[PDB]
């Protein structure tokens, strides 16, 4: 698995890509990218539902966690901030790519 | 949305079914089933990834949360118990249906 991390003013984007199909046992072994815990997180990538849930939990200490849905934007699934669950963060792919990508 | 809740000795199964396609705004409004917080939770159902992540977060206070995958069983995605992330709980549909279904 490969991560691409983009640090924006108010959130960090964590994009993952699965290069080979994965077994659940690797969740123990995944090295998750460190982030500024003072900003929320948007998680994006194609993978099994349990991988998204695992990643969303790993970032639960941040102000909010949102999960990217290509038909909506990033849906807030947990928040300890002004955002409510079910709110949407409108991420535009051409705007996010103006930021630096950190490859972990 | 409809929930079916099955209380087993060591975990509670929370199955959901979406009767009409849903907007993210309803996560605020969802009445989630109460469970014995002394047992972990297995979450099952067909729905958007953000709905699974939302439900997994709502049950994070229990000893563990697992997400059902029809090809594997229930994959542990968070745990504060003897289970490790990535472990699998082997649920057999004909055994779980021996239990009482609580409809919320």
């Amino acid at each position: 698995m490969k991560f691409a991390v983009i640090d924006r003013k108010n959130f960090t984007l964590i994009h993952f890509e699965i290069e080979k199909p994965i077994k659940p046992e690797i969740l123990k072994e995944i090295e998750i990218p460190s982030v500024d815990t003072r900003k929320g997180v948007v998680i994006s990538g194609r993978g099994p539902i349990w991988l998204h849930c695992f990643l969303a939990h790993k970032y639960h200490h941040t102000p909010f966690v949102a999960v990217y849905d290509p038909r909506l934007g990033a849906v807030v699934v947990q928040s300890h901030s002004e955002l409510r669950e079910g709110d949407v963060i409108d991420v535009v792919v051409e705007e996010i790519l103006k930021g630096g990508v950190r490859h972990v």
